[PDB]
């Protein structure tokens, strides 16, 4: 059985990979894997080829928008309940698994996930003598003391448009229980005035001082969030994937730092509308001659001791075993605050999972686009919210096509 294994990375990875690709062979004498490596350069271009005419890799990295791009009804990659014998799903969230199924085919297992949580700069919010919010009403409520007792240039937040995205969605899912996108029907499936409430809700914030307005923001800014001088502590704080956190923290001025917080809810939510985006997957080629065994390496590489043993190359794992295992051997560290935020998350009460196609970047850049027309007077939040509902809407219908 020769298999064909692709991805793309550095030095690091390629060496972990073709080391656990060894360790593999040792226990599977009669399975040899031809490594098809490449930097990230031309690796999209050179598997859309392979893909396309049918001669992908049997096992291939992936991200998780290879779906839109493969993917869209499930069959570009095998479905890989089809081979739940050699590979221990229930070591993944089903929740995760849900964000990798499409038309109920499994098409990729996330590696390692990421989540959006808040952390605060400490001294800033000990200046100004508030807790970190338990609720969305203290987080308001935070922009206001922020403003008079600190002085106008310090807000609770800092939000780039698409962090904005998924914190608003958060709190529509935590008071509404459903889904952004409706999948069977390829659309957002917000009311009308649910996108009104959405982008309201936005000008609220920004109203009452929560975060910079988009213009406020520009205003500085030709550079990365956590490079700008507001961020000298006057700008206390983020909604960020816990899997960047450390270079944010590292550019505060110590002995300030970023600290976990809590997560904002609605009394008696029972969701928490958390963002979890896959890192990278392995995904089976929709070509394979020989799918069992291509499930038996991505089952080695996530879930056996010697596989897992791939360490934190791609992130911290997804696996439930590889979790354990790397906790126990000190691998991950549990108080790092990169861990900590994502175990948090984890942990919440948390049901709606996040389609890939709310990660879209047309729709991000449409957010953006709309939450400047509100910052710069030019639409009202009522044109906004059906501007974003209308262009979003015509972005799905091509996307999920």
């Amino acid at each position: 059985v020769n298999l064909r294994m692709s991805w793309w990375g550095g030095n690091g990875r390629h060496e972990v990979t073709l080391k656990a690709l060894e360790e593999f062979h040792k226990e599977h004498p009669n399975i040899n894997v031809k490594a098809e490596y490449t930097g990230w350069d031309g690796h999209l271009s050179r598997l859309t080829t392979q893909i396309a005419g049918g001669t992908e890799p049997d096992v291939m990295q992936t991200n998780w928008n290879w779906l839109p791009i493969f993917s869209k009804d499930g069959t570009g990659f095998y479905n890989l309940f089809s081979v739940k014998e050699q590979l221990d799903l229930a070591q993944f969230d089903p929740k995760e698994l849900q964000q990798t199924t499409v038309n109920g085919k499994l098409n990729g297992i996330p590696i390692s996930v990421t989540a959006r949580i808040f952390y605060f700069n400490d001294a800033t919010w000990a200046k100004a003598g508030l807790e970190y919010p338990k609720t969305w009403d203290e987080l308001l409520a935070a922009g206001q003391v922020f403003k008079e007792k600190l002085g106008d240039q310090y807000y609770p937040v800092v939000l780039e448009h698409q962090d904005t995205l998924a914190l608003i969605r958060s709190y529509m899912t935590q008071k509404y229980n459903i889904p952004t996108i409706d999948e069977a029907n390829k659309k957002f499936a917000y009311s009308p005035e649910q996108w009104v409430e959405f982008f309201t809700m936005y000008k609220t914030m920004v109203d009452n001082h929560v975060m910079p307005s988009t213009k406020y923001y520009a205003s500085f800014g030709k550079s990365n969030m956590y490079e700008m001088k507001p961020w000298n502590g006057e700008w206390a704080g983020t909604y960020m994937w816990n899997s960047t956190i450390t270079k944010y923290s590292d550019n505060l001025t110590k002995p300030a730092k970023l600290v976990l917080g809590p997560y904002p809810m609605l009394p008696g939510a029972k969701d928490a509308g958390l963002f979890f985006k896959p890192a990278q997957m392995l995904s089976i080629g929709k070509s394979t001659k020989h799918p069992q065994e291509s499930a038996m390496l991505i089952n080695f590489l996530l879930n056996s001791k010697e596989g897992v043993e791939l360490g934190l190359e791609r992130g911290v794992p997804l696996s439930a075993t590889a979790v354990t295992q790397l906790r126990a051997s000190g691998v991950i560290k549990d108080e790092d605050p990169s861990v900590a935020g994502l175990n948090m998350a984890l942990e919440l009460p948390h049901k709606m999972t996040t389609s890939p196609y709310f990660d879209d970047p047309q729709i991000v850049s449409l957010f953006g686009d709309a939450i400047q027309y509100i910052d710069y007077g030019q639409k009202t939040v009522q044109e906004t919210a059906e501007y974003f509902n209308k262009q979003g809407d015509r972005i799905l219908k091509r996307a999920m096509r």
